[PDB]
């Protein structure tokens, strides 16, 4: 277990979150209590998700001096998000779970997130179009939620040192911005294209046809006459997979949805 140590990172986090005393503060991990202890100072209240109960000792003593810290023993992946009012998460992430988290606390929706990941995740997950780090979970995140690598961390920031750089990400969600017509759907199409990253559209859909629960003889032919509805498809589908604009790929799997759905 990699502690956060350097408090100018827990710094940069705290000021990136723009806490306020209105603000209800979830944190994935209680650490050494150090950005617990910033969090308690600045947030109307902090929930803490901790798995390790030898840890306790550190809690015990900072609601000696915080009467609004509250800490719930148990696995992030697991606990109820849905039961509790928080409306900011700030989190040095355990970062094996860093996928799996980054969705579940989107789902269940929030104002705005400061967590920190290993650095090739972050780079991922910000990546621009049609560059070499862009994938999955580029346009899985982009099209739900604004990102920016706010700072990178260095091993020497944590304790033990880490064998990575991590990085600290800002995430702002935003329905609004591209608008999903189905959740489901759109992560099969993300799933299948991405499965074939450097192929154009209308090839990774054939390979990955059973992904959408379709054969490859249907999805040939269920493309042609989707290729016909409007010459924006026809130039869409034929570009590669990765030189899509998140934009394009959630206008483009939401017109499929559609097309689809007359049956």
């Amino acid at each position: 277990q990699c502690f956060l140590i350097d408090k100018n990172f827990v710094n940069k986090a705290v000021e990136s979150a723009n806490l306020t005393k209105d603000d209800v503060v979830l944190e994935i991990g209680l650490g050494k209590g150090i950005l617990t202890e910033e969090l308690a100072k600045n947030a109307k209240k902090v929930y803490v998700i901790e798995i390790d109960k030898s840890l306790e000792p550190y809690a015990n003593k900072l609601k000696e001096l915080y009467n609004n810290i509250e800490i719930i023993w148990g696995d992030a992946l697991k606990v109820d998000l849905n039961k509790l009012d928080f409306n900011k998460v700030v989190a040095n992430l355990p970062y094996q779970i860093s996928s799996p988290i980054t969705f579940k606390l989107i789902k269940r929706g929030f104002d705005l997130a400061v967590l920190m990941y290993q650095y090739e995740f972050a780079k991922r997950m910000v990546a621009a179009a049609g560059t070499k780090d862009y994938g999955r979970l580029s346009v899985a995140v982009q099209s739900r939620a604004d990102v920016e690598i706010v700072a990178k961390v260095p091993p020497s920031a944590f304790y033990p040192k880490p064998k990575v750089y991590s990085a600290i990400v800002k995430i702002k969600p935003n329905k609004g911005k591209y608008h999903i017509e189905n959740e489901n759907f759109f992560d099969d199409f993300l799933r299948a294209i991405f499965q074939h990253r450097n192929k154009s559209v209308r090839k990774a859909l054939i390979d990955s046809s059973k992904e959408l629960n379709y054969n490859k003889d249907e999805m040939k032919k269920i493309l042609e006459d989707f290729l016909n509805t409007n010459s924006e498809i026809k130039n869409l589908i034929n570009e590669k997979v990765f030189k899509l604009s998140v934009k394009d790929i959630v206008n483009l799997s939401n017109e499929f949805y559609r097309f689809l759905q007359n049956r």
